[PDB]
């Protein structure tokens, strides 16, 4: 063996896990700084998927709101790709420190984290790219800064098979197979991402609470808003795909 990955880097610590690989703090021992570096079995249509997310970081390395590429490359029978490190971890592990606390993230600060992650979907979208796995899991923290990651369910605005992003966040449209406004897919999942960080409860992944959200009825939020940011909120979540806002018209938006 050595490895590229044992020989360049110095493994500090494991800090994610999945059902296809796991992600590791690791020090590259020749320039100093501290990569995230996601290490997965190689895999066929499996292969078309981890390499669109290969692809799909080679092209989205700009932007201060998506988290950078540095290096994709195969040894052994894994696939590793090394990003950016975000020293603050996920949105998903503040919003549930927040819970137990029961101090939520305020009006102030979910404005600015909806500005935030409604930049980073700007660009993507600029470049013809859809998310489609939009949660507090895959953004990350690092003024705090905001930046979506894992890029696993990229593809192209207009591409005719999708795969479906974690259920308590997908639209409905989505899951009815109607792929003809893709982007409104990642920003009804912005919009329930931003609930979450309100300090709504766990959101439901089947049965009767998920088709009432699915309606246009957001969730309950233990906390007071203006009427301007819920009704923001309300109309990202909009049944119809055409009536939530494009990320261009969310960035520009009055209340942001
Ligand atoms: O398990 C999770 O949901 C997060 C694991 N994880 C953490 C945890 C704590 C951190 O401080 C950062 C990260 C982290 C990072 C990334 C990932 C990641 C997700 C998908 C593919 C490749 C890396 C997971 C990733 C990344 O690209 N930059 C990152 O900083």
């Amino acid at each position: 063996m050595k490895s590229r990955y044992t020989t360049e880097f110095h493994e500090l610590e494991k800090i994610g896990s999945g059902e296809f690989g796991s992600v590791f703090k690791c020090v590259k021992r020749l320039d100093g700084c501290i990569y995230a570096i996601k290490r997965s079995k190689k895999p066929s249509v499996d292969e078309q998927n981890a390499l669109r997310e290969v692809y799909a970081h080679a092209v989205l390395g700009q932007h201060s709101h998506v988290v950078r590429y540095f290096s994709a490359w195969a040894e052994d029978d894994h696939m590793l790709i090394q990003n950016e490190y975000c020293n603050g971890g996920s949105l998903a592990d503040a919003i549930s420190e927040n819970y137990r606390i029961m101090s939520y993230f305020k009006e102030a600060e979910l404005k600015d984290l909806l500005l935030q992650v409604g930049r980073g979907l700007r660009y993507i979208h600029s470049m013809s790219l859809v998310h489609m796995d939009i949660k507090p899991s895959n953004i990350f923290i690092s003024k705090v800064m905001f930046k979506i990651g894992d890029l696993g369910h990229v593809t192209r605005i207009s591409s005719p098979q999708v795969e479906e992003g974690d259920s308590r966040f997908l639209a409905n449209e989505v899951l009815q197979e109607n792929y003809t406004h893709l982007p409104k897919a990642d920003i009804f999942a912005l919009a329930l991402t931003v609930v979450c960080a309100a300090g709504a409860e766990p959101l439901p992944r089947n049965g009767d609470q998920w088709h009432e959200i699915r309606q246009g009825r957001l969730p309950r939020i233990p906390q007071v808003l203006s009427q301007e940011f819920t009704e923001l909120l309300k109309v990202m979540i909009h049944p119809d795909p055409e009536r939530r806002p494009s990320a261009m018209a969310l960035v520009k938006h009055s209340v942001l």
